[PDB]
């Protein structure tokens, strides 16, 4: 059963503007003149018209509840650019960071876009062929109108999300099934935290060398107060992850089933009231 | 040509296999995958013919993809088992949104005009299809509410008070005059033709040109949008096919009704069901 990526024409899109830049490329929001809903455009050589051709096979076969909907293709002589659902809450970043904009970011949310990164970036690598991210950051987890997870530019600059083999890359690394888990590690330490890993560190430079030394973000009362639900197994699940060695970190099935319990410790109603907190 | 094939699911794979209801088709079960780790739904029959059937309606399923639509997840196509597999959508139907008033005293205004919105925004999609794809069978029952209450409608491309008198014998104006008794159900919370004891008699006084009663006690005169909505309502539900609007001519009345609503207020419109 196969079913084909609709292809929308450029003057189809009504009141295009400008929202950011994108992995590679101008992100803009727009509405779909006939389908009256509002849209994501990311647009931008005939090399770099199958790299854009590339991103949206990538989501179209890549379609799950945790992975961002790419809606049609924009493949015209004078505009090429691919069309998702509109994401109107910005990015995991964001939320973390923004801190007068969201003085609180209550327990149930943080689990809950957590458990979401995991049921994503596992659908891929359960795919066949398994899908590899491995650019998995908080500035590209997005976040939806309910502040539900969609994962966005996987299977295409911070190096704080980089394993440590990753450094020098060779082709036992860009394939690498542990590359992502690390990456996990290191935004489910920032999500806890609501701190910039490696903050005290000057150069990003250093950061590799510490990294690659050995040092991870620091896992203490600071960082990690003893107030944080499920403490233990959650700063177990981290240094799981970001592991040094790539065969001694865990899956991310393996995650799930240890999160399914964490999960349904949290009221249904409190993450809606986490929600309601934001707005 | 962008391709996507709709992923085969092995039967081994879906675990806690839990009935939930009928559904058009067959049966409707709960279930969980083991490897994604989510909660999903199955839909199989409890025989070629009915083989050809179910594929023809995950093909549609996979086919019409869009927001308001039910996202189909896989099927699950062995000699074991047939079923279709899509997302679980934990929130019932529109019907027992409206009807189970003990469970549900207070449903708001911004959810139920949300709510219709995301209906006509689902099949506005359908007829834009290439070819149109029609509905032909839109009623409360398989119109799904997921984990935040948003629309997801399902049996489509495939109870008479939705059905226009002129199919009592494929139109494009079939679909808004069911969507016109939806939103006369939604606004009113009553069920359409409440005195009638039998279906033909719902069927008869349709095709006299009669409908569910627009006054006062369906209709108090607090709803808000109340005129707008009535003329909605009455030109959807028109006895002339013709007479009928579009569901883009739908949207375009709709829209300004919906930028009244801050998105707070469908937030705790959601709480207050809770
Ligand atoms: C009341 S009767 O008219 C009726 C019709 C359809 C359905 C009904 N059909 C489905 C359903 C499931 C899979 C499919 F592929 C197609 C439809 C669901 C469903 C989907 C996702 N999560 C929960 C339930 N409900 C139930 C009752
Ligand atoms: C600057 S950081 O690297 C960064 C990366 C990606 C994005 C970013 N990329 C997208 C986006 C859009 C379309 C695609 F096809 C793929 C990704 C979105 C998006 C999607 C839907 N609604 C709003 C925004 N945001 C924004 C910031």
């Amino acid at each position: 059963i196969c079913s084909a990526l609709p292809t929308i024409p450029y003057h189809k899109l009504a009141d295009l503007r400008y929202l950011s830049r994108g992995a590679s490329g101008t992100v803009s929001s727009a509405r779909h003149a006939d389908w009256r809903v509002q849209v994501a455009v990311k647009h931008l050589l005939d090399s770099e018209r199958k790299d854009v051709l590339r991103e949206a096979e990538i989501l179209h076969k890549a379609r799950f509840s945790y992975i961002l909907p790419i809606l049609g293709i924009c493949n015209e002589p004078e505009f090429l650019g691919i069309v998702t659902e509109y994401m109107p809450n910005g990015s995991l970043n964001e939320l973390l960071h923004r801190k007068t904009e969201y003085p609180d970011v209550a327990w149930p949310l943080r689990f809950r876009i957590l458990h979401e990164i995991a049921l994503g970036v596992n659908y891929l690598h359960n795919m066949t062929p398994p899908l590899l991210h491995h650019d998995l950051k908080t500035q590209n987890i997005l976040l939806d109108n309910e502040f539900h997870v969609k994962i966005a530019d996987f299977g295409l600059g911070t190096i704080i999300y980089m394993p440590p083999e990753n450094y020098e890359p060779g082709q036992k690394s860009r394939a690498s099934i542990k590359h992502d888990i690390y990456s996990y590690a290191v935004i489910t330490w920032e999500v806890l935290s609501r701190k910039q890993p490696f903050e005290d560190v000057t150069n990003p430079l250093q950061i590799m060398y510490s990294v690659s030394q050995g040092h991870r973000p620091v896992i203490n009362e600071e960082s990690l107060p003893y107030d944080i639900p499920h403490r233990a197994r959650m700063i177990s699940l981290i240094e799981s992850g970001w592991a040094q060695n790539p065969d001694e970190r865990p899956s991310f099935l393996k995650c799930l089933i240890e999160l399914e319990p964490v999960l349904r410790t949290f009221e249904e109603i409190t993450f809606l009231e986490a929600v309601i907190q934001l707005k």
